[PDB]
C-alpha cells in the first residue's frame, strides 16, 4: 500500500470564476473572481491591491488591472486580510511580475514566508508559494498611498495575523468609509484547549468587538458571501450587504454554536 | 565634512564582565555576565538557554555550559525575552556552534531575522547578527524539555514581541516557580501617538498586569538590576530580589512619570 | 469557464511505496521508498540523512530511523542532492520533528527557502513546504559527523544547486567510497538559449566530468533507477548498479540526444 | 577583565565624503562618495542603482537621486557588485524608502540576507542591516530596464557571489560599453586550503579571465582607486582609468604575490 498522493487544494468553481472589474466606490474596485475578493484601490500615486485570492488568479488580476489602466509598474502595495492560500495565493507571483511590495503584520508575514505551511489548524494541507513582506505593520498603523489612508485593525482568530483594513473613498461626492474585514470563521478548528493557540477563544471574542466598532459605511469580506455581497449581481451586488455589526453578530452566534458542539463532541 | 563613522553599540563594562555559573535552583543557572542574564536550564534530555546577552558573549556562554557538563550537542533550545542586541546578540553564532534551535513569537522572530535593524525606536542604531526562528510560539503556549515545562506569556511593550517565560524547578526538595520576566522599560521611546506603535501605551498597561499575575516564587530579569538581583553577591545574589508585583508596580510608576514628562516635553 | 483547479504533484506509486531499511554499508542505509532514495548514515555522534523524498514521507522516515535506533534527537544533519519536491519534500517537517539542521549550498538553500516555487523550468508546478538552511557549504567543503567525512561536489545542471555527496564507510572490514550523485536529467528543459539559465549546457558538461571523477566504489542516486539500483531486490538490490563513469556517460549521451531533438523542434 | 566592546566598522574619511553626481555617460552617473562607487542609471522607465556604498550613505544617495530627477518611486532596481558592508550597506534602508527591488545571484542573496554576518573570511566583524533579494539571477542572465540591458558576469573570489555588471550606454552619439567589475582583492584572506572556500584559488583564476574578456570601453570598480578613477578630479576623473585587461592583470600579479607570501608565512 503506497503512501497517499498529495491532494491539491481544490475549491468551488465560483471561487475561480473570473469577473470583470466591479466598482465599489470612486477609486475602489473588486477585480477578483465571483466568490473571492481582490480589491484594487487606484490613486494618482499608484495602485493598492488588498488580497489576490487563489494562486492561479495572478494573470487574471493583472488583466483586470490593465483594464483599469494600472500597469505592473503602477501596482505599489499589496495588503492582506490573512495569509491563507485562498486570499494570499498569488502574492509571490504578483511581486515577481509587478512593482508591488507587501505590508503585513508579523504574524501574517511569518505565515506568508512559509507559504501557509505548518498552519496552526490545517498543517501542510493548504500551502502556496511563499513570499516575503517588505514592511511590518503594527495594530492601528496607517499606510498612505496617493492620499488614501489605510488603517490596520488586528482581528486575530481565523489566523493569528488576521487584519481588517479600513479606508475612506468617495461615492458620488460623498465620503464612504470602507471596511475590508477579515474572515471570522473557525472551520473545523479545535477552539478549546488548543495547544497551538491557547488564547484562541479570547482572541475571537476581542475580534468580534473590533469588527463591531470599525468605521463601516460599506463592509467587504474576503469571501463575499460572508457579508452578503453577490459580485455576480451587477448594480445590486452590494444591495444586501451586512453592516459590520451584523457581520460580527452573525459570526459570534456561529462561533458560540461551534463551541457548544465542540463541548458535546 | 564626511558622513559620520558607524558607531558601535558600546555598553557598561559590567554588562561584559564574565562570571562563573551561579545556581538559581536545582536545574537553573545564571551563566552570563555580572549585569546581563543568560539562564541555562539543565534537563536529562538536553539544555535550554534563555537569552545570551551581547554578541561577543558566545564563547563565554559555551565555556560556562561546558563547566556545567553541557556540550554543544546538548544545547537543544534557545528562548528569548526580547530580540535586542544585548539579550539575543549571540543567538546566530550559538546556532552555528551548537545543536540549539530557537523558539520565539512572531514579533520576536521577525526582529531577530533582521538582526534588530529597523527597530521601532532605535532604527539601525543597535543591530546584531540575524538569526532564524525554528518554531513560532503563541501566547500561553508551552514547550517541554526533559520534563521542565516552559510557558510563554506575551508582555508586549519594550518590544512588540517581549515575552515572560515561566517554569517550575525545585529548590531543596520543594517546587519553585521561576518567572523570567522581560524588560518593562521604554528608554527614550516616544510613548504617545507613535506612528510605528500606535497601541504602545495600552500594551504596556496590559503587560504590567501580566507581570503582576505571573506564577512567581523567584523573579529574574534580563537586566538583573531591574529585579534587584546582584549576580556578583554570591550566596545573597537573590536576597534583595523583587516580587513580580513589585517589579510591575515600579515599572508602571516609572512609565507614568515618563508619560507626564513626555507631555511636558 | 473557471480558472483551472490547482493540480497536485502526483507520482508513480513505486515512488511512494514504503520499504524497510536496506543496508548499503556498515553505517549507511536506504530508508526511503522503493523508488526514492533517502540515505541514513549512523554514527556514534548522531545520524545524517541525505534526502527525504516526497513531502508525505516524513513519518515513514521517522519510523525507519526508530527501527535503526535513531530517535528524533539523534538526527543531527540533513544533506540534499537537490531541492525539488521529490527529494527535499519533507525537510521542513523533519526539522520541526527532529534535532536536524540542514546544510546546503547557496543555490539549494534559496530554492529550499521558497519551497521549490519559481523553479527555473517548472515554475510553481512542483512546490513543497519551505525550509531554511542552517549552514551554507561551498564546493569541496567537508562536513564531519561522528568521524564520517562528507564532501560536497557541486554538479550544477538539473538544478543550479545540484550536489554530489561522497563519504567513506566500511563494508566487511574494508573501506567503501560511496558516491551519492545527483540527477543528471533535464526533463522537458529548454537547454539552449534559456534566459533563466544561460550557461545550462556548459554546467551540465562540467557536471558530467565531475561525476566521472568522483571517488566511487558504490554509486547511489536520488532515483535509484538512474544508477540501476533495485531497492526491492533485497540482497542484489545493488548488484547491477552502474559505476559513476557509466552513469555520467549514459547521462551525457541522453543529454546530447535531447540537444539534437531540441534543435529539430 | 570584561569582554571587549563591539568594534565599529570604521573606514577612511574619503570613503564617506559626499560628492555631487558625476556623469560617466549619457544615462550613467556616479552618485556615491569620493572613494566608494554607487552608480545611477536613468532610463525613461525608472532608475537602476548599482551599489550603495556604506550603511550611512542612504540619505546622501537619495539626495543625489533627487538632484538627478529620480524620486523614491522612480528607483526600480538595485544591483550589487558584492554584498559586503562597504558596497551593499544601505540596501535594506533604500528598499524601505524607495520602490526599489534587489536582483542578485544566490550567493550574494544569502550573504545579504544575513547582513554580511558569518563572512567566510571576516566572521561577524563587518556586518550591516540585512535585506532580501526579490529576484535571483544566474550567470549571464540579462535584466532590462527602460531598454538598457544589464548582463551579469559571475566573478567569484572576493566573495562567492561577486559579480561584474555590463551594459551599453551612449556618449556623445556613440555606444559605450560600460563594465562595472567587482573587486578582485583578497584582503587578509587565507587563500590555500581554506576549509570555508576550498576552490578559492581556482575561482580567482577564472575570475581574472572573466574580467579580461568583459565588453569594456569604460571600466568602473566599487573602489574607484582599483581601476584608477579619481572621482574628485572632475573632467578627468576617468582619464587615467585602467582597461579591464590591465585591471585583471594587476589583480592577478598581486594575487600571485600574496600566494607566495602566504606560502612563506
Ligand atoms: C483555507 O481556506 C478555507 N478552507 C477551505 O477552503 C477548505 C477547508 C479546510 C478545512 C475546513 S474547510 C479556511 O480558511 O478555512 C476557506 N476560507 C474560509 C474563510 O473564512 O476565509 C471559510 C469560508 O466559509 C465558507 N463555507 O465559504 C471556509 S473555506
Ligand atoms: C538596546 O538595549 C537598551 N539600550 C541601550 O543599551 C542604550 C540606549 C539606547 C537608547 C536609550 S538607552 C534598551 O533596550 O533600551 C538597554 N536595555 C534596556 C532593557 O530594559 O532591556 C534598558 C535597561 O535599563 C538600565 N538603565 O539598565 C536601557 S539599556
Ligand atoms: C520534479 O521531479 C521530476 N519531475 C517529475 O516528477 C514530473 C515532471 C515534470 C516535467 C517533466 S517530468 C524532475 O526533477 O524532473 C522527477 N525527477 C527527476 C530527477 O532526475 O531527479 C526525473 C527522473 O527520471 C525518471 N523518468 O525517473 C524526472 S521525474
Ligand atoms: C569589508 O571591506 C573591505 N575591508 C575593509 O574595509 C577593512 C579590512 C578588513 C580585513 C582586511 S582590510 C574588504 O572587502 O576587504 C574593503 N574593500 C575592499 C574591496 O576590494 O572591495 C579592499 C579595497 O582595497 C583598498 N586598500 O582600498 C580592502 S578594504
Ligand atoms: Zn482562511
Ligand atoms: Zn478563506
Ligand atoms: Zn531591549
Ligand atoms: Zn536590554
Ligand atoms: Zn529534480
Ligand atoms: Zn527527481
Ligand atoms: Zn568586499
Ligand atoms: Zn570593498
Amino acid at each position: 500500500v503506497p503512501l497517499p498522493q498529495l491532494r491539491a487544494y481544490t475549491v468551488d468553481a465560483s471561487w475561480l470564476q473570473p469577473m470583470a472589474p466591479l466598482q465599489i466606490a470612486d477609486h475602489t474596485w473588486q477585480i477578483g473572481t465571483e466568490d473571492l475578493t481582490a480589491l484594487l484601490v487606484q490613486t494618482p500615486d499608484g495602485a493598492v491591491l488588498l488580497d489576490g485570492g487563489m494562486p492561479q488568479m495572478a494573470s487574471h488580476l493583472l488583466d483586470n488591472m490593465k483594464a483599469r489602466g494600472v500597469t505592473p509598474r503602477d501596482l505599489r502595495l499589496i495588503l492582506l486580510s490573512h495569509a491563507h492560500a485562498d486570499h494570499a495565493g498569488p502574492v509571490a507571483e504578483l511581486k515577481r511580475r509587478t512593482g508591488a511590495k507587501v505590508a503585513a503584520n508579523a504574524e501574517s508575514a511569518v505565515l506568508l514566508a512559509r507559504g501557509g505551511s505548518d498552519d496552526l489548524h490545517f498543517g501542510d494541507g493548504i500551502t502556496y508559494p511563499p513570499a516575503n513582506a517588505d514592511r511590518i505593520v503594527m495594530d492601528g498603523e496607517v499606510i498612505t498611498v496617493g492620499g488614501i489612508v489605510f488603517t490596520a485593525h488586528f482581528m486575530a482568530g481565523h489566523t493569528p495575523g488576521s487584519t481588517a483594513w479600513t479606508w475612506t473613498d468617495t461615492r458620488n461626492g460623498k465620503p464612504v468609509r470602507i471596511a475590508y474585514a477579515d474572515s471570522l470563521s473557525a472551520p473545523g478548528y479545535q477552539l478549546q484547549g488548543n495547544p497551538r493557540y491557547p488564547h484562541l477563544i479570547e482572541d475571537y471574542r476581542r475580534s468580534f468587538a473590533t469588527v463591531r466598532a470599525l468605521p463601516c459605511d460599506v463592509l467587504l469580506t474576503p469571501h463575499p458571501g460572508a457579508s452578503n455581497w453577490d459580485y455576480a449581481a451587477g448594480a445590486r451586488a452590494g444591495a444586501k450587504a451586512l453592516t459590520c455589526k451584523a457581520y460580527a453578530d452573525a459570526a459570534e452566534q456561529k462561533f458560540d454554536g461551534q463551541l457548544a458542539k465542540e463541548t458535546a463532541g
